[PDB]
């Protein structure tokens, strides 16, 4: 409250270690249906069914142009990935499989980073 403040945990860190996780994000097999926006265009009921798109590159746009206020913000961006991902693709397809392992192994590098 007023004047009343827990102690100050040390996020100037925070930038570099959220690119790093973004990196290894990138970089892993199973990244390929995420580099990218989908392609509203070309994929019929994506526009419509999926209200906020978001994929890896516009999350690394935001990072490197200050546009996540903090590293929860940074989470919930790529969180949606997911989500949306299985919003729009059975469990059993390439793609619903690629996102179930990103988000395994984003949350473990999430855990081990920052908790």
């Amino acid at each position: 409250s007023m004047s009343v403040k827990k102690p100050k945990r040390d996020d100037s860190k925070d930038l570099a270690l959220c690119s790093m996780i973004l990196t290894e994000m990138e970089t892993h097999e199973d990244a390929w249906p995420f580099l990218l926006p989908v392609n509203l265009k070309l994929v019929p009921g994506y526009k419509k069914v999926i209200k906020k798109p978001m994929d890896f590159s516009t999350i690394r746009e935001k990072l490197s142009s200050g546009q996540y206020p903090n590293l929860e913000t940074f989470a919930l961006d790529v969180r949606l990935v997911f989500d949306n991902c299985e919003t729009f693709n059975e469990d059993d397809s390439d793609i619903g499989r690629a996102g179930h392992n990103m988000r395994k192994y984003f949350e473990k590098k999430w855990t081990d980073t920052f908790k």
